[PDB]
C-alpha cells in the first residue's frame, strides 16, 4: 500500500494500489477544495474521509452506494455504526433478515461482505447536515465513483432523489439501479427488491452472487 | 391514429398517440438525413421505415431489440420473417421452444406476444450490408429507445458488440440486459439464459410474466 501527500488535513491518503490510476487527480481535485470544507467540523473527521481506498476493487463485483457519510458518527466506512444504532443500517440488516431467513442478530456490516464495496458518494458532511457538501466534494466524487464503476459489474445506489441525476453525471455502461433509501417514508424501502435483483443480475452475467449474510454481526 | 409529413419518401408516417412527444423531433431529424438513406436501395423499402409506430407502447413491459433490420427481405416489423427462413429468428424461435416445451410449429413472431415490443435500433440498412446506415439514424435511434425505456419495464439487447455501451448512451432508469447475438458462434446464443430471465425479472417488478408461446405460427 502506497501514499501521497495533500496539502491540508489529513494530509496524507494511504490507498490500496487498485486505487493508483485515479490518485495524482484526487490529490490535485482535494488540494483546490480541502481549505474551504475543513472550516466546518465534518462527519467523518478529516482523518477517517480517505480509509475507504485501503479497500481492494480488483475482487469486487457489486457497489452499494449512499449520497454522503452519516450526519454524526460517520466512521470514514460507508454506513458503518459500531454500536448498531444508525437507521440505514439497521433497516438494511432489517431487509436482509427477511431475505436471508436469518433473526438473531447484534449489527450488520456492508464492508465484511465478499464483493461488496460500500460506498459514500460525497466523502464528508458538515456535522449534522446531508448533502452540505456536494460542492466539495462534486469533481472528486465522480473521479472515483467512476473508477469504482471500471471493476465492479453492477452499482446499487439508495435514494431516488439524491441519485436522480447519476446516469448523466457518470456516463458509465455499467448496470445501475437507484433504489428507495431506507429512511424513505410509507416503508418503501421495505418492499425494494433490489438486494434480490443484484444476485439475478450477476447470475445472468455469469458472476457468484453475493451472500448478503456475511455482513451480519452476532 | 395521426400522421405527420416528411419532405422526403415515405412522405407520411402514421403514428399511434403513444409516440406523440417524440415525434415533432423525429421529422425534423429524418427530414434532415433521409436524402443520405434513400440514394441507396434499403431493408426494408421506405414505405416500411416506420411501421412499427403504429404499435401501442403503453401495454409494453419487454422491449426486444436488435441492432438493426435484416440484410435483405426486411418488412418494417423488426425478427419478422414470414416464409421463416431467416436465421436470427428461427434460433430465436428454438430458444423459445427449449423454454416453453413447444415442439410442433411452422414460424415464429416476436410481433404478436403481449407486452413485447419487437425493435430495430437503426430503421433501414444499405441492402446486402448490416449497420450501413448506422451514422443516419444515430440520433433518430436514440430519440426513439429513449422514449420506448419510459414504457417498457426490462430492454433485452441482442449483441454484445453491437450494443456494448447502450446503457451509457441511453442514460435510463430501464433494466437493461445485453445477450448474445442468435448468430453467434460457439453456440453462445444457445446456452443464453436471458429469456428466461425476463420473466423474472418481471415478478420482480410487480409485472405480470410475458407467454412467449404466443409468437409461435402453426
Amino acid at each position: 500500500m502506497n501514499s501521497v501527500t495533500v496539502s491540508h488535513a489529513p494530509y496524507t491518503i494511504t490507498y490500496h494500489n487498485d486505487w493508483e490510476p485515479v490518485m495524482s487527480q484526487l490529490v490535485e481535485f482535494y488540494n483546490e477544495v480541502a481549505s474551504w470544507l475543513l472550516r466546518d467540523e465534518t462527519s467523518p473527521i478529516p482523518d477517517k474521509f480517505f480509509i475507504q481506498l485501503k479497500q481492494p476493487l480488483r475482487n469486487k463485483r457489486v457497489c452499494v452506494c449512499g449520497i454522503d457519510p452519516y450526519p454524526k458518527d460517520g466512521t470514514g466506512v460507508p454506513f458503518e455504526s459500531p454500536n448498531f444504532t444508525k437507521k440505514s443500517i439497521k433497516e438494511i440488516a432489517s431487509s436482509i433478515s427477511r431475505l436471508t431467513g436469518v433473526i438473531d442478530y447484534k449489527g450488520y456490516n456492508l464492508n465484511i461482505i465478499d464483493g461488496v464495496i460500500p460506498w459514500n458518494y460525497y466523502l464528508s458532511c458538515k456535522l449534522g447536515e446531508t448533502k452540505s457538501h456536494a460542492i466539495y466534494w462534486d469533481k472528486i466524487s465522480k473521479l472515483l465513483l467512476q473508477h469504482i464503476t471500471k471493476h465492479v459489474s453492477v452499482l446499487y445506489c439508495l435514494g431516488k432523489t439524491d441519485f436522480s441525476n447519476i446516469r448523466a453525471k457518470l456516463e458509465s455502461p455499467v448496470t445501475t439501479i437507484v433504489g428507495y433509501h431506507p429512511a424513505a417514508r410509507d416503508r418503501q424501502f421495505e418492499k425494494d427488491r433490489s438486494f434480490e435483483i443484484i444476485n439475478v443480475l450477476l447470475e445472468l452475467d455469469n458472476k457468484a452472487p453475493i451472500n448478503w449474510a456475511q455482513g451480519f454481526i452476532y
